[PDB]
């Protein structure tokens, strides 16, 4: 029920600077709230999102996370000179104080709990905050990295009080340790933590031992921390997606959060001074749509570092983008993770593997810089296009539409039955066909439609025909197929990629071909762990133009349907057909609803995946991780 994205931002909040020599200070500057929020203007963004207002936090909501003593030493910055306040900032590490910093802190709080707000009471779908000072950093009796109060420290424990949450996940994806946070829920198995960050083998600041990978907790809450170390500089998009796709992606979706807060710190995108990465902002587009299926879609996204101007700008777009349903765009060059980024996921999982059943495997045995810009993202006309079998009304959402065949169209089917098939008379087939190649064509060329849906009668005629039309108007086509069967899919010229979902098990020869035969209770955990460690990162790094999605009439097991549509859009720019083949209601209302950007159910209690299904998951990958890098996540043996 929850509609648009909220955009929290004040220019007060920029009424603060520093007013010494400090290098280690310097960079953070009020101009990087002016040109986040003059970006979103530029790119039309901001207009698109709600305008919820910023408040103070209260002194009792700052007790939250703080302590008296600490609140107390704040509030008298207001009335200190300059000379006292440079003293003051001398008790803490790398922060500066002002006379507006104590208002400006109490309004970033407070413009995170109304974002909180915003998507808990439903008024919004999702929302972004562009607040200042950042939060990550603050301790209970202690500023520290430029923050003062944590804000999103604030957002977990005023969820839980006032909404009464059991699971909060937080992702940090700053370049820096989050330590604030972790040491706020260090005991608290409620609030999930998740970050990483430029560690260097402890030489990068702040310096801390607790922040590598064996730091997982204390007491009830050991496992419900998840620290993950950059020991080298020029970490790449590829680098950040199997960070996702190995380890934090299967822990989400097992702790399966009510709520979802970022740490969304850009000073780990290209160019950036401080962090050194060479990730581009495109990569945020996908980070953020990664984790919209968790929680039906209820996240909130705070600001927090980001450096370079250029940079953090439009890496702020991309992040609202998303939010607000944008396809996403293209990722190419993708592939393996260098040997630290390996050698970091490689220890995390192993050091996790006794809390989290998607480790649980590896635990015995028998297991001036430039770059160019990002290309112009657009929601289509009309997001989805359904063509029902002939004669059903359906109730479609707002951003919908059905197929009328233009006499173009119904020329080249001719075209297509004289050749191949030149024994079919079947009118009800032909239209499907007709129908394929309108929507297609609406697809690929004209920006009117992203994706669509269309049920089919026979499989092999249809597949081959859409198949065959999308390979002519350009490039790259993944199908993702559901059925026991053989389909006229030719998986020869490396412009395809098979990835088929089955009962009887196939031994598979080319690389270019993925088959998951999954054993019937646990068939949801074991479709997730193939989705999230095989099926993404092999789409990812194969690049589609066009995803292709098929459905045999004998497939069941449809909970995780709509996870896979929706996770899948972020390849192709979310330019998917479905093939269903017969008619199913259910199935045909879920395809669509998740096609349509709308959010999902959660998949509720995720229990552990059976010990035949993540043996054949992980010969999987042992077969087709010398092709596909993306797929490692451990270091390679040397010869
Ligand atoms: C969420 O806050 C944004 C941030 O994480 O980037 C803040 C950390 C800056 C602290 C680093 N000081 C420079 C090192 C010189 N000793
Ligand atoms: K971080
Ligand atoms: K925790
Ligand atoms: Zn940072």
């Amino acid at each position: 029920a929850a509609s648009g994205s909220a955009l929290i931002f004040d220019e007060e909040m920029s009424r603060y600077k520093l007013l010494w020599t400090d290098p280690a200070c310097e960079i953070e500057v009020p101009e990087r709230l002016t040109v986040s929020y003059e970006a979103l203007r530029t790119h039309g963004l901001a207009q698109r999102c709600k305008a919820v207002p910023v408040r103070q936090a209260t002194e009792q909501e700052i007790l939250l996370a703080h302590s008296e003593e600490y609140l107390e030493a704040v509030k008298q910055t207001p009335g200190m000179n300059v000379e006292e306040l440079m003293a003051f900032s001398k008790k803490y590490n790398d922060v500066y104080f002002h006379q507006n910093i104590y208002h400006c802190a109490k309004l970033a709080a407070g413009a995170t709990l109304q974002l909180v707000d915003s998507v808990m009471k439903r008024e919004v779908r999702n929302g972004m905050a562009l607040v200042r000072p950042p939060g990550h950093h603050s301790q209970r009796s202690a500023a520290n990295g430029f923050c003062v109060f944590n804000n999103v420290a604030f957002a977990a424990l005023y969820a839980k009080k006032n909404y009464n949450l059991n699971r909060i996940l937080i992702v940090d994806w700053d370049v820096h340790h989050g330590q604030g946070i972790q040491y706020c829920f260090e005991e608290d198995p409620s609030v999930l933590y998740f970050s990483w960050h430029r560690y260097e083998h402890q030489s990068f600041w702040p310096n801390l031992p607790e922040s590598d990978y064996s730091s997982v907790g204390k007491g009830k809450g050991s496992g419900f921390n998840i620290n993950l170390p950059w020991n080298k500089v020029g970490m790449t998009n590829s680098d950040y997606l199997a960070a996702f796709f190995h380890v934090l992606l299967p822990v989400a979706y097992e702790f399966d959060p009510e709520l979802v807060i970022v740490s969304a710190g850009f000073d780990s995108a290209i160019g950036d001074p401080e962090g050194e990465m060479c990730a581009l902002p495109e990569i945020f587009a996908h980070l953020t749509h990664l984790l919209m299926p968790l929680a039906a879609g209820k996240m909130c996204v705070v600001l927090e570092g980001g450096y370079n101007l250029t940079s953090l700008g439009q890496s702020v777009c991309q992040t609202v983008h998303s939010l607000l349903g944008d396809p996403t765009p293209r990722i190419s060059g993708l592939g393996t993770a260098c040997d630290s980024a390996l050698e970091s996921i490689q220890n995390v999982r192993n050091v996790q593997s006794s809390y989290w059943s998607s480790f649980k495997h590896l635990a015995q045995s028998e297991t001036d810089i430039v770059w160019p810009e990002p290309l112009k993202r657009m929601p289509a006309s009309v997001r989805t296009v359904v063509v029902p079998p002939p004669g059903v009304e359906l109730t479609l959402p707002k951003n919908c539409q059905h197929s009328d065949i233009s006499e173009s169209t119904a020329k080249e089917v001719q075209r297509i039955r004289d050749k191949h098939f030149h024994d079919l008379t079947d009118q009800n087939i032909l239209r499907s066909l007709g129908n394929i190649i309108s929507v297609l064509d609406r697809m690929m060329r004209s920006d009117e439609v992203c994706n669509g849906c269309v049920v089919v009668s026979d499989l092999s005629v249809s597949v081959q025909c859409a198949l065959q039309h999308a390979l002519t108007e350009p490039e790259r086509v993944l199908v993702v197929y559901v059925g026991d069967g053989e389909l006229p899919v030719k998986t020869n010229d490396g412009k395809v990629f098979l990835v088929q979902i089955c009962t009887k098990e196939t031994e598979d020869k080319c690389v270019n071909r993925l088959t998951l035969c999954l054993r019937g209770e646990s068939l949801t955990a074991g479709f997730m762990q193939a989705l999230l460690g095989l099926i993404l990162p092999v789409a990812y790094e194969f690049n589609p133009a066009l995803v292709l999605g098929i459905v045999e009439e004998t497939a069941r097991l449809m909970r995780v349907w709509g996870h896979m549509t929706c996770l899948i859009q972020g390849l192709a720019r979310g330019r998917m057909l479905t093939l269903l083949q017969g008619y199913d209601k259910d199935l045909l209302e879920l395809t669509v609803s998740a096609l349509s950007g709308a959010s999902i159910s959660p998949l509720g209690p995720l229990r552990a995946p059976k010990p035949e299904d993540v043996e054949m998951m992980e010969k999987q990958r042992q077969r087709l991780q010398e092709r596909w890098g993306l797929l490692r996540c451990t270091v390679s043996e040397s010869w």
